[PDB]
């Protein structure tokens, strides 16, 4: 709903826990509606207290989108590769993680069916979803311990956001919303806007 512009240069949107409220979960639900024609870019990363690795990242990497998450132990990564998303049209990612379960989607509304053809057409949703299991009798680690700040936009890894994002939700938070509501957690940075 809340639609956010990221111009030239790019910018910031960051969500900052009441310091004394920082959650820590087992089950992850990330959403979110974005458009860009990058190959590569980071749009949502939530990361812990200072001094933990724990983290979940939302980015684009060759055109198209996953989400790498650490949760102690090993780095975990789901993409999503048989659609290119960067066409500068509009999409839908739902990310959510159990443990160190994990599935991805991303729906699409291509307007062309393919010795490929390029047949204009009426658009209609194309769905994807990704599910990544592991099998260990639970023996790797489970929580994303300490969360601190959900930070829109990739700016802090070398990697920003062009593009418009909206319709952000993480465990309960819609965030782009809440940045339109001017709350008192939100801080905007950079060539970033509210449509
Ligand atoms: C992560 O997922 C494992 C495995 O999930 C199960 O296995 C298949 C994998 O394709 C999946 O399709 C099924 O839906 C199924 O849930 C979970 O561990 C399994 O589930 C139960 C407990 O709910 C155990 O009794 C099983 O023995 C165990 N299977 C194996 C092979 O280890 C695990 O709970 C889950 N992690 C979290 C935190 O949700």
């Amino acid at each position: 709903g809340s639609t956010y512009i990221f111009s030239k240069g790019g910018g910031q949107i960051t969500y900052k826990w009441p310091p004394n409220d920082r959650p820590s979960t087992r089950a992850d639900r990330l959403a979110i509606g974005f458009s860009t024609v990058q190959k590569e870019a980071v749009l949502v990363r939530v990361d812990s207290s200072s001094g933990l690795g724990d983290y979940l990242e939302l980015h684009i990497h060759q055109g198209k989108i996953g989400v790498k998450f650490n949760v102690g132990t090993d780095d975990i990564a789901i993409e999503e590769s048989n659609a290119i998303i960067n066409d500068g049209k509009y999409h839908v990612v739902r990310f959510t993680r159990s443990g160190g379960n994990a599935t991805l989607q991303v729906d699409s509304w291509p307007v062309i069916e393919r010795l490929a053809i390029a047949r204009q057409r009426i658009p209609y949703r194309l769905g994807r979803v990704v599910d990544e299991w592991l099998l260990d009798k639970g023996r790797q680690l489970t929580i994303f311990n300490s969360q601190a700040t959900i930070i829109i936009g990739g700016k802090e890894q070398g990697q920003p956001f062009q593009g418009q994002l909206s319709g952000l939700y993480y465990n309960g938070l819609k965030v782009l919303n809440m940045a339109a509501e001017n709350d008192a957690n939100i801080a905007i940075v950079g060539n970033v806007r509210l449509v």
